[PDB]
């Protein structure tokens, strides 16, 4: 169901940074976000669920909970790579989160390559 999703870590060996962030969220929100991540791959999201943020960064938003839970990610070839997961109060995704996302994309691309290897 989660297909080609990846989860930000700083190195092939490093701390599972995205998962530690994700895991702190409430059960109901974690379950809802997994469903959105699965649907993202199928192509059947409603318009409230996916927003372009800046550059290559995209946002999954849990619409049924006033977009209070979100995942920033980017497409690394055919693999969406989850960069940060967070609770948010305002509709405007905060600057700090977007900077973290941009920073983690650069970190990822530097450690693992700008695009996936042709064979995994």
């Amino acid at each position: 169901a989660m297909g080609t999703w990846k989860f930000f870590r700083a190195s092939v060996d490093g701390r599972p940074v995205f998962k530690k962030e994700f895991d702190k969220l409430p059960d109901q929100a974690r379950a809802a976000l997994i469903v959105l991540m699965q649907r993202y791959l199928v192509g059947d999201l409603a318009a409230g669920s996916i927003k372009p943020i800046r550059g290559d960064i995209l946002e999954l938003r849990w619409h049924e909970a006033n977009n209070h839970f979100r995942v920033l990610f980017f497409r690394w070839g055919q693999h969406p790579v989850a960069l940060t997961a967070f609770y948010a109060n305002q509709q405007k995704t905060p600057k700090t989160k977007i900077e973290t996302a941009l920073d983690r994309q650069k970190i990822w691309k530097r450690a693992f390559g700008d695009t996936p290897p042709i064979l995994e």
